[PDB]
């Protein structure tokens, strides 16, 4: 009885002890700079490449922690090879890069890259969830596509016959920074060239879109601290202006910086007060947020939790939400239906009416939270993000 996705390209998988499966997303494989964190494919014999001519196709999501230090500046180290005396292809990474390279049995070898900058507010891409495709027409050019989308080609027909490995082994090869970790999960081979339709419906359908994702990609979760960025405002940062219904909840910028050197200088993600999702209906019995799950919203001001809420009776369409006590809701709204299907809050009373989706108003230049039907109609103000602390980030909270 086959588990692991990779049992579908193998005869014998070979895991070594220090490859750490994520206990919340199983299909998750984090991989360290360790000889024994490994896993080593023993390929199907059909599975092996060794050809002038055939078409074929790669892909995998890869979540690549943040570069810190300058000894990462310009080493490339494998992480997937399938190379065997000089030919074959392989996956590596640098300094905000992931490479892809193809070598034939003569010394011909062409690269396909994706590069991304570390010097952004907000990157789309540092400690993320990526969707790599890689495709390989023999006659014509190697691709490389980024979440589906196409990002760079390379004539690759000067290549001859390519004798790949009989194994794939998942492994860092050559980095010499001691803490440099990788997550993967979902890698695929394919005996064609995929595709612009195929690829993006391997994103979609490997997507989970079910299920709420946090900032870096991973499965929001209940009971679980998260800083908050609005994606409408996103220099600014929420805080509360008194706990209780006198009270109300903001934005305040600006947010600040993290740095070194031109190592890395972005946005500083751990800001203001923390929200942590609490069960009342969910679909499932586990600690996964998914769509249309019904929770509250916890909200910590100074190491205490709160619980977010509003009086649907107040003027005007947009409802400022308060900061309460717990016991002080009474009969308050304060459901919140979770939305995947990236405005991911919607306010209901607790009779099901809508109060709205969560998002901002300014009232006389004070961007207030507000629960507000508008935006039911309606990147917009209700657009956020749950951002955990991550160690591959690495900010001091």
């Amino acid at each position: 009885n086959h588990l692991i996705d990779l049992s579908r390209y193998a005869s014998k998988i070979n895991i070594g002890s220090k490859v750490n499966f994520d206990p919340i997303d199983k299909n998750q494989i984090q991989l360290f700079n360790l000889e024994s964190s490994k896993i080593e494919v023993i390929l199907k014999n059909a599975i092996v490449y060794n050809s002038m001519y055939e078409n074929f196709s790669t892909s995998f999501w890869i979540r690549i922690p943040k570069y810190f230090n300058s000894i990462s500046l310009n080493n490339e180290y494998t992480i997937i090879n399938c190379m065997e005396n000089n030919s074959g292809w392989k996956v590596s990474l640098n300094y905000g890069e992931i490479i892809w390279t193809l070598q034939d049995t003569q010394e011909i070898k062409q690269r396909v890259v994706f590069k991304y900058s570390q010097m952004i507010n907000i990157s789309d891409y540092i400690n993320r969830w990526i969707f790599v495709t890689i495709t390989n027409n023999r006659l014509n050019n190697s691709k490389i596509y980024i979440n589906g989308r196409l990002i760079d080609q390379k004539p690759i027909s000067n290549l001859g016959n390519i004798h790949a490995s009989n194994n794939i082994m998942f492994k860092l090869d050559g980095c010499r920074d001691t803490h440099r970790y990788i997550w993967i999960k979902y890698f695929n081979l394919f005996d064609k060239e995929l595709n612009e339709k195929e690829i993006k419906d391997l994103y979609d359908n490997q997507s989970n879109s079910g299920i709420l994702k946090d900032f870096w990609g991973d499965y929001l979760q209940y009971d679980k601290p998260y800083y908050m960025l609005n994606l409408y405002d996103p220099n600014k940062y929420v805080d509360v202006n008194n706990v209780g219904i006198r009270g109300y909840m903001y934005l305040k910028g600006p947010r600040g910086s993290v740095m070194t050197t031109n190592i890395y200088l972005n946005s500083s993600l751990y800001r203001g007060t923390k929200f942590i999702i609490k069960k009342y209906a969910s679909g499932n019995k586990d600690n996964i947020v998914r769509n249309n799950d019904r929770v509250y919203i916890n909200v910590v001001v100074k190491n205490k939790e709160y619980r977010l809420a509003t009086n649907a009776s107040q003027a005007g369409v947009e409802k400022i939400l308060s900061a309460l006590e717990i016991p002080d809701v009474g009969n308050l709204s304060q459901v919140v239906v979770m939305k995947s299907k990236k405005c991911k809050m919607n306010l209901q009373d607790n009779n099901g009416n809508d109060i709205g989706f969560i998002g901002f108003h300014q009232f006389n230049n004070i961007a207030k939270l507000v629960a507000s039907n508008w935006y039911n109609r309606q990147t917009l103000g209700c657009s956020w993000e749950f951002i955990p602390v991550d160690d591959g980030w690495g900010e001091r909270p």
